[PDB]
């Protein structure tokens, strides 16, 4: 189950001094590494498509998924404000607690972050939270509760708490009042974009399609905010896809996959996906989980195989249904034929245990 | 779902000789290769076992199912009979005394295949009855092939009768009063994956097995494998496991019966078998210690298993509906803990060295593709 919305209203914070000031960061950072690009060329022989190119985010600081390019920056940005001078460069910031809530990657990314710098990080996960994606946050040092909340209760909790308690809410959403941070959180992210464009490049046609996931949509803002900028005149065909159950950017224009499970969208990427998104896309969670499967199973000759998560692994399993299911020939007016398709692979198995039994047992739900 | 049955009677014609036999003659064929033994030592860590190996046959011949093996030898012997001279590649003027020989089989698309593919070779015709893309890949050996309205027992029923009333020869895998010796000739053949396996693990100084999964659907494969391992490790025979669908659970219910003899019952396509093969019974029956039922569900899973190691690790590989069933019930043998009495019960554990044939590949690539991509 493929539902589909195209944007009627279709027609800078992500221009490329940010992205040298970002990649300039990223750099000096430990583990700073160029992410893989897969290039699907027999699955897109296999479906009809010029070219299939996944960016691997699991490798990204050794922390199963993409995340950390945003806490990190959004950390090194506040920091460098509280102390008055450049991102170029204790006892001034000795007091600095960050606090947030997450279904598990972002929160990952802050407790990384505040581990490096010795500071204290705070985090809170949603009821139903798998236990080992909080387990590898207090890894890191943080301190980490399953809540009784779900996320967006989570999320005000995050909040209450970083105004009762002085704390530093580092929140990758935004509402009106608190949008610096979130807005170096897309910025930070932005730099996964930069080195897949440049991995094109270094002969490989660039994307006709980008296929991109959303939670609050500070990821697909970045990314296709990156994009837009970069391919100014041809500006590619961008498909933004939610789970069925926590579509609030599909729902925003009519009007399992745990990281993309957010019902308020972020109010500074809302305009960017707004203004470029061409069409809005719900999908069933067996779409995912075939993108799991087909992404750790390519025929052995063939493809690179690897590892992709619940939300990171959407991409591919809506775009094989789109090739592949006649019931939506049609809908494939989306300009899908022998098209270069970008995808973005998020996070690798960030739970082993939903992973296996998706991969291996076939849990598709 | 396991189902569990232990034999209570358990306790040469697959020999030596006739295993150089065999492997003499299939060496002389063409794309003769040793098939693969793959060594999954990180799945044999990640489910607490000494070792997994397991025998991929989708390579076998080009034929992506090891049954070619039996076909070819069966073919052979019985042209090697009528032309009175002991066992290739032939003189014209004498394909003029063989040339009004044609085979006739029923198959659910192994046996039938490997048939076909061996009567191209010699330029003899074949006929095939089956109970799409399986039939077509029959038909492209130049067999006549015809998917019937019939069931497979009732279909290896009326390729006895076209045999019968024709004069063609009925080269069928299963046996009948007055009709053993190809048969016999089936299950010899298939031993040369046994034996290249079993030479496999010995020249990488890996252990021998302690432990056998053997799939069956009448039981000449699964007698042939432990028929060999049993003679060749006489002193140390391994622990034999027998598995079948619950709906063609032949074997296991001939167990359970207790008389010594066969017993009919009235996904796993290869496996879909009711009525055990009289010749391999007595080795099945003598040899095995566990007879196993099985949900489909484990065949799926040991496809998606063997599809999909984890990236850094164990070899990928295809292993169809058929094929897969051992990986699959060896991983809920060892995860599920519903199961673990079971478990202990046939000593599977970290000192356990378990050999598995992955008896074909992606025969039916459509099946495959969904149970391996979409569930």
């Amino acid at each position: 189950q493929f539902n589909t919305r195209r944007k009627k209203y279709g027609t800078s914070l992500l221009n490329g001094n940010v992205g040298h000031e970002v990649l300039a960061f990223h750099k000096k950072l430990p583990n700073y590494a160029v992410t893989p690009l897969h290039n699907l060329a027999h699955l897109s022989q296999r479906l009809g498509l010029g070219s299939i190119h996944i960016k691997d985010e699991s490798w990204r600081f050794g922390l199963n998924a993409f995340k950390g390019l945003g806490g990190s920056y959004a950390v090194g940005k506040y920091l460098a404000d509280k102390l008055q001078c450049d991102i170029n460069s204790k006892e001034k910031i000795k007091d600095c607690v960050f606090v947030t809530a997450t279904d598990g990657n972002h929160g990952r990314g802050v407790a990384w972050a505040a581990e490096q710098l010795g500071l204290k990080a705070v985090v809170y996960m949603p009821k139903g939270s798998s236990l080992i994606r909080a387990e590898n946050i207090r890894h890191h040092g943080a301190e980490c509760t399953i809540t009784d909340l779900n996320y967006d209760d989570a999320v005000r909790l995050a909040h209450r708490m970083a105004q009762t308690k002085g704390w530093v809410l580092l929140q990758d959403t935004a509402w009106t009042g608190y949008e610096e941070i979130p807005t170096w959180i897309m910025q930070g992210y932005m730099t996964l974009a930069v080195e897949a464009y440049e991995q094109l490049a270094e002969n490989s046609p660039l994307p006709t399609h980008l296929i991109l996931q959303a939670g609050v949509g500070s990821f697909a803002g970045s990314v296709m905010g990156y994009f837009v900028e970069k391919m100014q005149e041809n500006i590619p065909n961008i498909i933004v896809v939610e789970p069925h159950q926590a579509n609030c950017l599909y729902q925003s224009a009519v009007m399992i996959m745990a990281g993309l499970a957010c019902g308020e969208p972020n109010i500074i990427s809302w305009p960017i996906i707004r203004d470029n998104t061409s069409c809005f896309i719900s999908a069933d969670d067996c779409l995912a989980a075939k993108g799991m499967r087909i992404s750790a199973a390519p025929r052995p000759g063939t493809d690179t195989p690897f590892i992709s998560g619940e939300s990171g692994a959407i991409g591919v399993g809506l775009l094989y249904e789109l090739m592949n299911n006649m019931h939506y020939q049609d809908l494939a007016r989306l300009q899908l034929d022998a098209a270069h398709v970008l995808l973005i692979s998020t996070e690798g198995d960030t739970s082993p245990d939903i992973y296996e039994d998706i991969v291996w047992n076939g849990r598709s739900a």
